[PDB]
């Protein structure tokens, strides 16, 4: 079967730039879909979006929209060192927390930083 890694190395090869917050989201999509079992039909959902003629990023926020496990659900909290571990490319799409943030409205991660800050990642 398809996995985790497999997967992201699809997406990733579909995506422009490196290190972009649509790059994150894939690694986010990946690490929940393996976490429930899922990464065949989110596999499906992506290249059928693709089939349709959609952008890759299209299909990847589809996704967040149309797979269950991403209805509804917060994003996922990844623990980092610094601002600085985050890429480059995705820099200027963090931002401050707000109060209910949710995958299927481009809230992608939470960073939550060694010192006690903690940055959203948005689409
Ligand atoms: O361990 C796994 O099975 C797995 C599957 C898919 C993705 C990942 N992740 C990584 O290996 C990895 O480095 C990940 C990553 O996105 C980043 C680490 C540091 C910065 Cl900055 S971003 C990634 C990962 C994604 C999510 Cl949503 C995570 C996570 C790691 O830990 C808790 O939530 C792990």
């Amino acid at each position: 079967d398809i996995s985790a890694k497999d997967l992201r190395n699809i997406m990733y090869d579909h995506l422009p730039g490196f290190g972009t917050a649509f790059h994150q989201l894939v690694q986010v999509i990946c690490k929940l879909g393996k976490d429930s079992n899922s990464l065949d039909i989110i596999h499906a959902e992506f290249q059928a979006s693709l089939a349709e003629g959609d952008s890759p990023q299209c299909a990847l926020i589809q996704i967040t929209k149309r797979v269950p496990i991403f209805q509804d659900a917060a994003p996922p909290v990844i623990h980092i060192r610094s601002r600085g571990d985050i890429p480059r490319a995705c820099q200027k799409s963090l931002r401050p927390v707000p109060p209910s943030p949710k995958i299927d409205r481009g809230w992608v991660c939470v960073f939550q930083l060694q010192d006690g800050k903690t940055l959203g990642l948005k689409i």
